[PDB]
């Protein structure tokens, strides 16, 4: 786990908005410091740095494109650099995420892990999902975008907000009462009262969980 000086990115974050998002100059300063290859979550920590938390998401949803444009791009071209080295191995857009087993929870080792390359496709996609928000602008949350439904299990959304807090820029606090508070935000009534008669001794996103589907268990 190596962290990288969000400082220097700052400086360089900072050229580029003096110089306008919407600028090319962004592509330059951006393409500067990302000329080198790195990693997918610093790539998030860096375009946060450079995009508010707002855009971020937005970069997000580009990412997924660029990523997936990637990994078809791979698959359609059997010599692409992301690709573990010829068209056996083939590149994913989960290895590229770094959930790959041994990648995972190990960012130098999953970086070693992926050939010299795959990073770089990171990093271009990545240059790409800028562009796509720096042309829109649409102020989405993160977990804002995120709602409960009857459709979708209490838990399994839980999870994914969860999942979404934990890769948000959240505080050492909101890791918690966001998540709760997203539940009582909208979700349903029999939920929303199953929080609100919550208990005042639990408010993390586990045991409100675990009290629910207490409390839930099976009447018919």
């Amino acid at each position: 786990w190596t962290p990288l000086e969000p400082k220097l990115i700052t400086r360089l974050a900072d050229t580029v908005r003096t110089k306008g998002l919407r600028s090319p100059i962004t592509m330059a300063e951006v393409e500067a410091l990302m000329s080198s290859p790195l990693l997918p979550h610093d790539v998030t920590n860096l375009m946060r740095v450079i995009l508010g938390p707002a855009p971020y998401a937005l970069w997000m949803d580009a990412w997924g494109v660029q990523l997936q444009t990637v990994i078809a791009a791979a698959t359609r071209d059997p010599r692409h650099p992301a690709n573990g080295q010829g068209r056996g191995e083939r590149t994913n857009l989960d290895r590229l995420k770094g959930l790959a087993d041994g990648m995972v929870g190990n960012p130098q080792g999953q970086a070693a892990l992926l050939r010299p390359g795959e990073l770089v496709a990171i990093t271009a996609s990545a240059l790409q999902a800028f562009r796509e928000v720096a042309r829109l602008a649409e102020p989405a949350g993160p977990w804002a975008d995120i709602t409960q439904g009857p459709s979708e299990s209490f838990v399994d959304f839980a999870n994914r907000l969860i999942k979404a807090v934990e890769g948000s820029d959240l505080p050492p606090s909101a890791r918690a009462p966001v998540i709760i508070d997203c539940f009582r935000q909208k979700s349903q009534p029999d939920i929303q009262q199953l929080i609100r008669a919550a208990p005042s001794t639990l408010t993390t996103p586990g045991e409100i969980i675990k009290y629910v589907l207490d409390r839930q268990k099976i009447a018919p």
